[PDB]
């Protein structure tokens, strides 16, 4: 039976407002109701992997898992495994998968971030889970980020955080944080970004809401404006919203927006808007396809509704040759040529590069670059024809081709991290120097680039 290319993932998001679920949730998982929706033919097909995040939920782990459970066994007549489940407060990640995934999937880690101090600290923050599906790591974060229209900088604040100190995914890679970590990173939550306008246009948003014309309100969605100014989620991606606002709903119908000012909501506006979101980050060249992104209509049980989103994974084997693992392949190599790092940085330390990846025995450390100024006041670090030649384990194309190659640039004083990226070896060409690139990020803010040219020996 052959190991998987691809598979899918349904992510899922809803904040249940402290209210147990209706009796019929299938909906959520057939990806039914409003925005780009699942197509019928599909309804007896099985994802690979769920992942269903969820804040504000009353439920027990083991009364939450029974629902999912009976879910999908009703619409797919598969029994799914219970891959990981972890709960912060209020703020719960579940991943199940199909049985024949059971020993694919290793390295399962959980994990979890309070955001705030002290007042702001005991209620928002994020879970997380990751693990190995044979060679390709997966990791998801379920976050339940500040509320408030007035505080989208303390969300984005809340965002740096969970990305810095949410230990998922493989320890050895030190210098880098969940944003680089993982071939497929979802990211998903209550968000709580707001549609930013007048608090006297609440009627006008309605009818536009009803209308089904969306483009007046996205184009004051905090979330799409932060992320276009780069202020968070610098290199995520997310698929068009072709549904209606999900919060704040009347609760038991969806016919009715609750906005206006209430004690309940500390004399606060809620405008209608996109609170719950799922948003991505895959490494460069890798096969990763939103099929649905979408809400619910009959599930109504909370003041939010249930979010869906489906994705078609590129995934790679666990590849063994009479080589590596245990031993690196004479015929493969990676070199790089007239490579330079470009920094923000005002600090005047040298600065060394770590090259990480699967496909090597360990981290390789270059040699210190050599300091130039650039024309416009910038730090740029030469690396030349210096860097050393990278011994991979597998020379085999087929598996070399699918690999990459995350850098840190570090200070020889401080041996900190000033900026991580990720380079593809998804080549046009072998032996043939070509043109590579990656931005530079630290704690998920642009620091920098790296370029040059790289040239790769295959074993053809
Ligand atoms: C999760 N807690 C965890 N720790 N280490 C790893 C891991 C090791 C090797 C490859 C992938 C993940 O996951």
């Amino acid at each position: 039976q052959p190991e998987p290319d691809m598979i899918t993932i349904f992510i899922g998001t809803w904040n249940m407002g402290n209210a147990p679920p209706p009796k019929k949730i299938t909906s959520w998982f057939l990806s039914k109701g409003q925005g780009k929706t699942r197509d019928d033919s599909a309804d007896y097909i099985p994802h690979d992997i769920y992942v269903i995040g969820t804040q504000e939920d009353p439920l027990s782990e083991k009364e939450w898992l029974e629902i999912l459970k009976h879910s999908l066994q009703e619409i797919t007549s598969v029994t799914f495994k219970t891959v990981a489940i972890h709960t912060l407060w209020n703020i719960r990640i579940v991943v199940l998968a199909k049985p024949e995934h059971e020993n694919r999937i290793s390295h399962i880690c959980t994990d979890n971030v309070k955001t705030g101090i002290a007042n702001t600290l005991g209620n928002k923050g994020a879970v997380g889970v990751s693990f190995m599906f044979n060679g390709t790591s997966l990791g998801f974060v379920n976050s339940h980020l500040t509320s408030g229209s007035e505080k989208k900088l303390r969300r984005n604040q809340n965002y740096m955080n969970i990305l810095r100190f949410l230990a998922l995914g493989d320890k050895k890679l030190s210098p880098f944080n969940i944003t680089h970590r993982f071939t497929h990173l979802f990211w998903f939550g209550d968000l709580n970004y707001r549609v930013d306008l007048p608090t006297w246009e609440a009627e006008t948003i309605i009818q536009k809401i009803k209308q089904q014309q969306y483009a007046d309100l996205l184009s004051h969605d905090q979330l799409l404006t932060e992320r276009r100014e780069q202020k968070v989620f610098l290199h995520f991606e997310e698929e068009e919203i072709t549904f209606a606002p999900t919060y704040r709903f009347e609760r038991l119908t969806r016919d009715k927006y609750a906005y206006t000012k209430q004690k309940a909501t500390g004399m606060k506006y809620n405008l209608p808007s996109w609170c719950d979101r799922v948003l991505w980050k895959s490494y460069p060249l890798v096969h990763v396809v939103c099929q649905s992104y979408g809400s619910t209509s009959d599930i109504m049980t909370s003041d939010h509704s249930p979010v869906f989103a489906t994705f078609e994974a590129g995934v790679t084997s666990q590849f063994v040759s009479k080589n590596g693992p245990g031993t690196v392949d004479s015929q493969g190599q990676i070199e790089f040529l007239r490579c330079y790092a470009t920094l923000k940085t005002k600090s005047q330390t040298k600065f060394y590069l770590e090259f990480h990846s699967s496909c090597l025995e360990s981290f390789v450390k270059s040699q210190e670059g050599e300091n130039e100024e650039g024309s416009e006041g910038e730090l740029v670090v030469k690396f030349g024809e210096t860097l050393p030649k990278l011994k991979p384990i597998i020379s085999d194309p087929e598996y070399l081709l699918d690999q990459h190659i995350l850098i840190s640039i570090k200070s020889s004083d401080s041996d900190e991290s000033y900026g991580e990226g990720c380079i593809a070896l998804r080549l046009e060409a072998t032996e043939t120097q070509l043109p590579i690139y990656t931005p530079l990020t630290h704690h998920g803010e642009l620091t920098g680039h790296f370029q040059g040219e790289i040239k790769l020996q295959t074993s053809q």
